[PDB]
DNA sequence: CATTAGA
DNA sequence: TCTAATG
């Protein structure tokens, strides 16, 4: 967590690079397990050799560890960090819709900058187009203060269209977070569950509601169960307009809410942790359900959920307010 | 790890 | 269809 710091982040740096600027999936996967094991090890690594005794730790990474150890740096590390093309990729990546594949491609084309991308907005897809547009607002954080106003409106139309709807705004927001990066709206309806062959419109209805009122202003992607977009809060009585906010709405079989609700609500740890527990308590938790364990090794049969509480009762735990779902 | 675009 | 990008 810190004794092994340098080695981990160094490694990861090493790792992320292969993955993005190169197409080195393996080398990259290589750096990660190492980066991983070396992280678990309870003692200060005092040398490659030392490390090397590890699993996944080979001649190649060891060598790097000594170098880092000996001298507070690494050339390869210093060279990349310098590398303009390379630099390039990492940057272009921030553009929503841009991924490594494109990053490279764009580079090879000579599109290295923000401006570059503009000059050639043609070369760009609508996702990337949007992305391009709201670059600044995309990177900007979302004050709960806003989370609050946003969540309000959303609930409002949800209700307005049909009063049978259930929306929950999951993530850190839900978990008290002073600030979030994008709002995640979990959505379900009685009239939709496991078997009940959809009702795409269920989704559709709302998206369109939201737009009709100017809350949604862009469509990054709309599918019959997962809408992905951009939003904005009515720039008041002038002098102050609201920045472009990434937003996601998703449909869900009312018979799978709470799990999904639980789950998206995190934190990543709280989850893993409760989850770990449900294992002992003879259960199985996953983003959609909760199945009882059968000694044979495994088992199925989804227990019925009506609230976050049911899942709790099931594994006989303490109802944790989302506030303190931190871990 | 599943969903959407797109070509 | 596959392949990329998001989460
Ligand atoms: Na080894
Ligand atoms: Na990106």
């Amino acid at each position: 967590e810190t004794l092994n710091g340098g080695i981990t982040d160094m490694l990861t740096e090493l790792a992320n690079f292969e993955k993005n600027v190169s197409q080195a999936i393996h080398k990259y996967n290589a750096y990660r397990k190492a980066a991983s094991v070396i992280a678990k090890y309870p003692h200060k690594i005092k040398s490659g050799a030392e490390a090397k005794k590890l699993p996944g730790v080979g001649t190649k990474i060891a060598e790097k560890i000594d170098e880092f150890l000996a001298t507070g740096k690494l050339r390869k590390l210093e060279k990349i960090r310098q590398d303009d093309t390379s630099s390039s990729i990492n940057f272009l990546t921030r553009v929503s819709g841009i991924g490594p594949s494109a990053a490279r491609k764009f580079v090879d084309e000579g599109i290295k900058t923000l401006e570059d991308l503009r000059k050639n907005e043609d070369k760009l897809n609508h996702h990337q187009r949007i992305g391009l547009k709201y670059f600044g607002d995309f990177e900007k954080r979302i004050p709960r203060e806003e989370m609050l106003q946003m969540q309000d409106i959303v609930l409002n139309e949800v209700k307005k269209v049909d009063s049978e709807y259930i929306a929950t705004v999951c993530g850190s927001f839900r978990r008290g977070a002073e600030s979030s990066g994008d709002m995640d709206v979990l959505l379900t309806h009685p009239s939709f569950t496991s078997e009940s062959t959809k009702q795409p419109k269920l989704l559709h209805q709302v998206v369109e509601q939201l737009q009709k009122v100017h809350f949604i202003t862009d469509t990054l992607s709309k599918g019959e169960t997962k809408f992905m977009g951009v939003c904005q809060l009515p720039s008041k009585n002038d002098e102050k307009e609201y920045p472009h906010r990434r937003i996601d709405i998703r449909l869900i079989p009312k018979d799978q809410y709470y799990c999904g609700v639980l789950y998206f609500t995190g934190s990543d740890i709280f989850n893993k942790n409760m989850r770990a527990h449900a294992l002992e308590k003879g259960f199985t938790i996953n983003e959609y359900t909760i199945r009882p364990l059968g000694v044979t090794g495994v088992a199925g049969e989804p227990l019925p959920v009506d609230s976050e509480k049911d899942i709790f009762d099931y594994i006989q735990w303490k109802y944790r307010e989302p506030k303190d779902r931190s871990e």
